[PDB]
């Protein structure tokens, strides 16, 4: 339906940076028409795929052919599923389904999705909406434990923030980290970032919340990694801890934030800054006059609300 038209000499080059942004449509065969490729490409602003693109392009409607329960749902729900109250995106957190229902439907009815939920997918228990949650279908446990990377993160869906759509941001952070790096996870919730970089020599496991300490320090634990992660309950702003490495997984208000974690990171060092845009300017503008930065790189980690994005930003800071 909506592809990128290019001319395909640029053919992988460009392949790999739409997957790289997670862009990339995975339902649909890259076809090949003349000089050019079409990549089916999940719907974005013309605009911010000019600042990771160098080469020309065009978005267009082309035919395409193929390569769940979000099916019959879909479907048999067009009423309320095209007007909020409904969603065809879940998240699954160990052994636990975590659907997106609004309080305007019936229980009844509400439930019944969970109890039908429950069926099409492989799962101990269904939710629904860190805010509060309803059991729906299956077990009434909200602590399960997750894999993602190869490692394994408790996780209590009820007290404690976690998502498992980043693990692909910690793959990536995963091949990043040095045996030299001193890492400064700001927000950490119950670890998933910090089991991410064991080749880190040292990790300051930072979060307020003390339900993400409780299990962080069970993560630390089950992953035999407590000559390495030193956990910290706190307001990460009143820490004074020092680093190479600073991850900023707050995107929501990760901005509010730069001053402290400049303040953290040493000269030469880089800051994994999360955040949320249209574009890359403003999140770049902030750090490129708070500091004498450098982009290393920059990816778009998924989709918040329409043309709303979670951007994600690699910068180095050359000298505070
Ligand atoms: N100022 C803060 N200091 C430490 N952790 C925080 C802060 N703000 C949010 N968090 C944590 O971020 C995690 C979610 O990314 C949550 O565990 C939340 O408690
Ligand atoms: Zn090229
Ligand atoms: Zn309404
Ligand atoms: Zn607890």
């Amino acid at each position: 339906p909506l592809c990128l038209k290019i001319n395909k000499k640029h053919g992988e080059q460009t392949r790999r940076i739409l997957i790289e942004n997670n862009l990339l449509n995975k339902d649909y065969k890259i076809t090949s028409e003349g000089n050019y490729l079409y990549l089916p490409i999940k719907d974005v602003d013309e605009d911010i795929l000019k600042s990771i693109l160098n080469i020309e392009f065009e978005l267009v409607d082309k035919e395409l052919e193929e390569k769940s329960f979000r099916e019959i749902i879909s479907k048999k729900y067009r009423k309320e599923i095209d007007e909020g109250l409904i969603s065809l995106s879940y998240d699954v957190v160990g052994d636990l389904v975590i659907l997106q229902i609004s309080d305007e439907v019936d229980e009844k009815i509400r439930k019944e999705i969970g109890e039908l939920a429950y069926k099409l997918i492989p799962c101990k228990g269904v939710f629904r909406r860190v805010r509060e949650l309803e059991h729906l279908a299956g077990e009434n446990r909200t602590l399960t434990i997750h894999k993602e990377n190869g490692y394994r993160l408790w996780v209590d869906i009820a007290k404690v923030y976690f998502s498992p759509r980043l693990g692909g941001e910690r793959a990536r952070i995963m091949k990043k980290v040095s045996l030299n790096d001193v890492v400064v996870d700001m927000f950490a919730g119950v670890g998933p970032f910090s089991i991410a970089c064991k080749n880190a020599k040292k990790i300051y496991a930072i979060d307020i919340n003390p339900h993400a300490i409780e299990l962080l320090k069970k993560n630390i634990k089950l992953n035999k990694l407590e000559h390495k992660i030193i956990p910290i309950l706190s307001d990460v702003r009143e820490v004074d801890v020092k680093g190479n490495r600073v991850i900023m997984n707050l995107p929501k208000f990760a901005h509010k934030f730069i001053d402290k974690a400049l303040d953290i990171v040493e000269e030469g060092g880089v800051i994994h800054y999360y955040t949320i845009g249209k574009d890359f300017d403003k999140a770049i503008k902030l750090f490129e006059k708070k500091c004498d930065c450098e982009v290393l790189e920059k990816r778009i980690v998924k989709s918040y609300a329409p043309r709303e994005y979670i951007l994600a930003l690699d910068f180095k800071i050359n000298k505070k």
